């Protein structure tokens, strides 16, 4: 015998599977803060980690393993192969590299998407991987997965950042500091001002300039730096992890525990605002086991809705020439 | 007035001094996990950071500012000058860079941290990580000037963490329930005490006389190889460390800052213990709480065991008689 | 030696003063639940516990020490005398039997003096009922500036609210957003101007919202906070899971010092035509400092004339009390 | 057109099976206090209250529901019908009564889990079972015998409460934490519990190896009374409020964590010791158990003196007289 033998005796022998599974895909900067905040958030029994460098994988692998006595998450595995991805609840793509980064994402999520579906096939996909809005396309595409299953981070970031800015300009938690950053990620998102509120006092009707050039106070430019700050962590750090990090362990919570809180992300928008074409933008979505089972119909200005539609016809623009 | 006077009424213009503060100072791989790790841990009330590099320094604290949404610590400052860190309750530092060089290069930058940091701070904790971590904390302790309890060191803390981590895989255990002590000298020349190795209280040097020897049948001193190949192996693979330090060092923030009087594996003032009469700092089993280490537990250790101890103490003196201040 | 000795080495046995302390006044059904609320989410790194009832204060303490291993706070102390209290940053007074005004008063005019005897900076949460009327009384004897002074007020009410709007929605609590204001309990008022999800008004898509020509009848949900109360103390025969977790998110902004918004009740005089020293419920900025700001919210003339009514109820009372 | 159809916009309707499912039977002093720490500590995605008093039950559980807002679980529903307990992972018994002897108490609360356990069976015949109600190793056994359930999925309660109890007293008198103070408290719950002093240990340094004396009748410190002390607070704080609650909610809380996120945990809870120590009857005894998703898969062989033996064989053999005279 051994001395496990020797000190335990076994009951039961079956290598039973996980319940509450999920894979981050893309083991990047943006890929291990998502698995840190995921872990030290208990949100899974197992975590599975993708990438097509062995070496990075294998080492980050057994990194968080180590740390394993401070966790509450008793398998770490990873791997080159899919298969170790097999029965995840949500899987996290997070991989590629920092028209040019459309064409050679979507190359790579022609391999990874296929793959994800094999081993997981009634999982829920969070694409994180820039353009998030176009990629979220690509994937749900791909998979042919229903529009729940295929939730896109986008302007959950943009929101984080937007009420962070609000609370330090009102001396308020951002929790208690409500705001809505939807549409398109990145450069391209709509501040809605008539959401902008704290305690349901509506700021817009405060002070009814909110967002305009006329504006004495300038609280146009507090949408201004969420575009200005995400381009100054890459100027000063070279990168982002921690805040994007954070964002999607926050989804994955309402998702693996069936929440059913409203978070801006990207959605099939196709039949709202008068959107015709199959591209996906951010609104407020709710999200439990299913994914995005509930959608939230924000009343948007002539304006608002204006720049939605420019951003879907400007995204489809690029979707109707790409090759899967 | 502006809508900020128009929402909200003000009864006072605060603002009290920092009461739950922690300082990283050196926003490296490691530094930056710990940071991570302190702020999902919800241990301070203010977080501040300092490094050499300003660029890095306001990036990596704009990248945390950006998730406080997400997080339940209301204040993160960084700064060069470490008046940021002024009445900061753990200070601790991960400053330098990965790899008797590593001594010399790390000795002359902690002779402007050091005294900085009781400048701002001088009835703060220091928790030293930067490596050789047990002669670093010894060069903080001297240049400080602060009691042996107030100057604590990482030591065999992750030592002990992947040792429990790869004795729990082989029994099929969580490393919570696997029970195992790493001690003396954090690195390659650590101890591991078979001794105290139990699960449930269950000897398993008593069940297994040969545990930790050569002629061990299941060879499971290579636990302990493994520990140190593995630091070296996680290296080779992703260049750095940063998950498992980040983890452990929130561990210790986290009995610190709430008192919990938790007994941990961290380099502390040897002198006076298991035959060394030298001014070394090793690892031992040490209760923290709010004064930081109040209490150390005198493990009984084979000849064998005391004997590695003093000849760690014998070869960390060497370098640390030669070192200028 | 003894065992310790030969086991632990001491390097110090000096001061031990508490950085972090809540104090729980009234072991009742209420407070207890505080308690555990308060322990399990890690706010306090010593807990004190005061009572009247000797017997039962020994037994609530011993109970909540032996879940030590579970917890994350160190040291749980109690006593009649208020010595216990001592370094306290959050006190929270539960005390005094459920049903009232001048019998707690009598209760509180040696608790207070006795909670700042021992702990002159800390803040003070009162949850005895009534909670608006006995808010003054604690800051008219602690002699406290008004920031240190919080009362519970519309909190639970609120709370009660997002809930019956969550349900009503299939939506979190969380993410159904829903002010109730004013005097805490039946003459509270819910703010439906303020009503929303992901900032969209409910108010603007259903202007019938909170009137008597709602087909839908929201006006309900504001009722039924008040018609819950009741049902929970006629089924179970009082209500403590509710309160204590209530009571513990206020208390986490205040120990970690967030700046979030709550539905608190502070000294309204100066606010919606209240002249008299008042305390009702408004959103407030809770910290370090305790209610460092309150929110203006903009009130309709029926919900203004429902404050004003409340706070000339409330004063003729105040103002007939001997202290 | 409603004012939710004009707010929200419906995908699917698609009504799930609960994932995570936590029910607990008996809404009393221990039951409500399991409740709110398994709410607190987020173990559960719904919780399902069951009890005999339908009027208390709606109470307690529309008093959690108002208190959604600062939790985690999203779904919190009650009955005195078990269709409410459908589908759970785990379903906690503390369905009991707590100046009456405990011959009284078994029969009494055997009729009980006679409704109760094929109840449960029923609707989650998948799920693992963790009983409370005294006396718990009777009872566990009286649970494994009516379900039909494997060894595995019937966990008791056991010296869980007495070790944890046993760890803070310790941890007081050495002024540690009672996290770093290892001590283990195994056999039957209650009085006849068996302190293993060889156990007995702060940072891997045993106690005994240190004081041969620890825990015997010699013993000049006298730390056999740390172990009489866990017995004697039990009927201290049933004489000063009443009943217990905090501790034992607090100690199933813990049990349920590692059952519900598999951590593979070692804990002192009542299992069938049949074949070791020399006990040859179907008998429940804690002992250290690692704690999963299938509940007790492995556990600890601790080993024992002559008279730890002794006591474990003593208390095997008087369970088992209560238990053959059982009706089921
Ligand atoms: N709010 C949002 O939606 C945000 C999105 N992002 C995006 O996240 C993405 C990842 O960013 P970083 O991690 O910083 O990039 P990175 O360069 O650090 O990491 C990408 C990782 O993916 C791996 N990878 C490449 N091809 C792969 C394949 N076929 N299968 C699996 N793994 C593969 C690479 O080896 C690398 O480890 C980018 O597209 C970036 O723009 C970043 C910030 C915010
Ligand atoms: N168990 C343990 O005790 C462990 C200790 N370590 C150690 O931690 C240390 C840090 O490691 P990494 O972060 O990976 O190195 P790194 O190269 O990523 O980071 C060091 C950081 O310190 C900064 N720094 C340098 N001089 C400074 C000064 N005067 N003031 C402030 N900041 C200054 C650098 O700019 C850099 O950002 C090393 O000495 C390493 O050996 C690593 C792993 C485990
Ligand atoms: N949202 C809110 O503000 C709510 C407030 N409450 C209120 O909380 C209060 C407490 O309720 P329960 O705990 O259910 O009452 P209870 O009858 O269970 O408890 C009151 C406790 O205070 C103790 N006590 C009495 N005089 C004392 C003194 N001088 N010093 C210290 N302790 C003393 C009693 O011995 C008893 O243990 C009531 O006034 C009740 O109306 C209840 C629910 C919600
Ligand atoms: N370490 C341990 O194992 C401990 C076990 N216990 C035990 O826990 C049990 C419960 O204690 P308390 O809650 O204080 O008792 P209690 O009198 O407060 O509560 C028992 C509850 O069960 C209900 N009940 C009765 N028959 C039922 C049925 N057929 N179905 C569902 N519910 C039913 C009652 O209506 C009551 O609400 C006792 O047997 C007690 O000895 C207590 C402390 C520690
Ligand atoms: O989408 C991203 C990706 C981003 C990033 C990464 Cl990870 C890497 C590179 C860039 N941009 C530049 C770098 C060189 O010059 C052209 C493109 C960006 Cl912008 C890092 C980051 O913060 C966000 S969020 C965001 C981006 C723009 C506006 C608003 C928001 Cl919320
Ligand atoms: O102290 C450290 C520092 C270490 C590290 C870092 Cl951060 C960076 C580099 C190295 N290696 C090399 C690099 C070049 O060639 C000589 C040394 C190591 Cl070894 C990374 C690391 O894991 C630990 S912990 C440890 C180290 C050795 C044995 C046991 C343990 Cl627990
Ligand atoms: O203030 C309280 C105290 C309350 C309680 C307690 Cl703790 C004790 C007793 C009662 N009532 C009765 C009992 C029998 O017949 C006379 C008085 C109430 Cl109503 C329990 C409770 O829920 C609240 S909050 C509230 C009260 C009324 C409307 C709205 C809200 Cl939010
Ligand atoms: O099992 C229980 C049940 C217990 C209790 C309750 Cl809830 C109620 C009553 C009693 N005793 C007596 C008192 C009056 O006459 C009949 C029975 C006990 Cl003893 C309360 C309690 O703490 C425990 S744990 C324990 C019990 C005895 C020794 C050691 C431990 Cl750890």
């Amino acid at each position: 015998a051994t001395l496990k033998d020797q000190l335990i005796y076994n009951l039961l022998k079956e290598e039973q599977t996980p319940q509450n599974k999920i894979t981050v895909v893309g083991v990047g900067a943006v890929g291990m803060a998502c698995a840190i905040s995921i872990l030290m958030k208990d949100l899974a029994d197992e975590l599975a980690l993708v990438d097509v460098i062995e070496d990075k994988l294998k080492g980050e692998m057994m990194d968080l393993q180590h740390g394993s006595l401070f966790l509450r998450t008793p398998k770490i595995v990873s791997g080159k192969d899919y298969n170790v991805t097999a029965n995840s609840k949500l899987v996290i793509i997070t991989a590629g590299a920092r028209l040019n980064l459309v064409q050679r994402n979507v190359n790579i999520f022609k391999f990874i998407i296929p793959n994800v579906v094999k081993y997981s096939p009634n999982c829920k996909l969070l694409i994180v991987s820039n353009p998030v809005d176009i990629l979220t396309y690509v994937a749900w595409k791909i998979s042919g997965f229903p529009k729940n299953r295929v939730i896109g981070s986008g302007c959950n970031l943009d929101s984080a950042r937007f009420r962070y800015l609000m609370g330090e300009r009102l001396g308020v938690h951002p929790l208690s500091c409500h705001g809505w950053v939807l549409g398109e990620h990145g450069d391209s998102s709509v501040p809605v001002w008539s959401g902008m509120n704290v305690a349901g006092v509506s700021l817009k009707t405060l002070h009814p300039d909110l967002g305009t050039d006329k504006d004495k106070e300038q609280w146009k430019e507090v949408h201004k730096q969420v575009v200005e700050s995400a381009y100054e962590v890459i100027k000063l750090k070279g990168y982002t992890s921690w805040a994007i990090g954070l964002s999607v362990a926050d989804l994955a919570e309402s998702i693996m525990k069936n929440l059913r809180r409203v978070h801006p992300v990207s959605t099939m928008i196709k039949g709202l605002y008068g959107i015709k074409d199959d591209v996906f933008l951010s609104v407020p979505c709710i999200l439990g086991q299913n994914g995005i089972s509930d959608l939230v119909k924000v009343t948007l200005t002539s304006e608002e809705e204006a720049r939605l539609k420019k951003s879907a016809d400007t995204l489809w623009g690029i979707q109707k020439e790409l090759q899967f």
